[PDB]
């Protein structure tokens, strides 16, 4: 169980690696799966042994640009249909207004 | 080699983490030794292997 805050992940990490633990199932809002994957990150637990599935709908919506070279596996799932072209422009045209938050 | 351009060390190193190298003598100024780590860092070369 990740604690209270995110940052104090560490521990938890450090006893996944000590007890050679390669395969995990998160289970968090896409907003505190980005911080243990940082967090992962940095705690060289990020390589390609390690493989890591997702149980937020949201996985597309990760930054992945740092972690895509290093061969590492996150299968996730993803509900949001789109394939499909409508819901593509659909999409867009709620990027066009969501930027003023 | 280091090839001329900074973030063209890519390639080096995936051969290097293709070839199982986990012993690297570096030499250049440190401002290029940021920029390998970086790399090295984002192609997952950093663990309790590598020396
Ligand atoms: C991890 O990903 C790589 C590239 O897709 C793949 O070749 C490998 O079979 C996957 N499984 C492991 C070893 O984690």
């Amino acid at each position: 169980q990740l604690p209270a805050d995110t940052k104090d992940a560490k521990p938890l990490l450090k006893e996944m690696k000590r007890g050679k633990e390669f395969h995990v199932i998160f289970d968090c809002s896409h907003e505190m799966a980005a911080g243990i994957l940082k967090q992962a990150l940095a705690m060289g637990m990020m390589t390609e042994y390690y493989h890591y599935i997702f149980t937020t709908l949201d996985l597309f919506a990760l930054d992945v640009e740092p972690y895509r070279y290093s061969g590492v596996n996150m299968t996730g799932f993803r509900i949001l249909n789109t394939e499909n072209t409508q819901v593509s422009s659909i999409i867009e045209k709620w990027s066009m207004e969501r930027l003023q938050a």
